[PDB]
């Protein structure tokens, strides 16, 4: 929660959305009125549909999962899951495309 | 208009914004008021200061640069420039750091 330079104080919320208008809006407006913005983002186009799987680096609150809950609803979430793991994955999954 | 045969249908629009509350929204924004989504998003966290430069992978439009030149007055934004590049520079630059 506090970022001083803390690896893992971010959290990988991934979740494959599919692009219907302004889906990107969706989660981006969750983290704005959460407390703290997005770190990091990866939106990672699905190139066998119209899909894009997008992971958020985003530090863990009390909100958080509840906000998490609420993005989940929207049927553009196609997937959603919450990882607790390290902003090195945002770079293996960018690098190897998966 | 999607990338069926070409790899160079989407356009490198970076943009160096510092995080202030919800400014990820404002780009989410244009693109979804625009016509068509985002394909590719790389919101890349610059760990020299509160800031992070993202690069907005989109296919290039009518009113596309004009909606540029909209998020670009946007105090958030610190730097913004138009790049007609492939999504392979999207992979260099999330895998470099930079």
């Amino acid at each position: 929660g506090s970022m001083q330079n803390t690896t893992h104080d971010n959290v990988i919320l991934e979740l494959t959305v599919r692009n219907h208008p302004g889906v990107m809006t969706h989660v981006c407006g969750l983290f704005a009125r959460r407390a703290f913005n997005v770190e990091g983002i990866l939106c990672l186009p699905i190139q066998d549909s119209d899909k894009s799987h997008i992971w958020l680096l985003v530090n863990d609150d009390q909100r958080l999962e509840q906000m998490i809950s609420q993005i989940d609803k929207l049927e553009d979430v196609v997937k959603v899951q919450r990882n607790q793991s390290d902003p090195t994955m945002f770079n293996k999954i960018a690098v190897f495309f998966q």
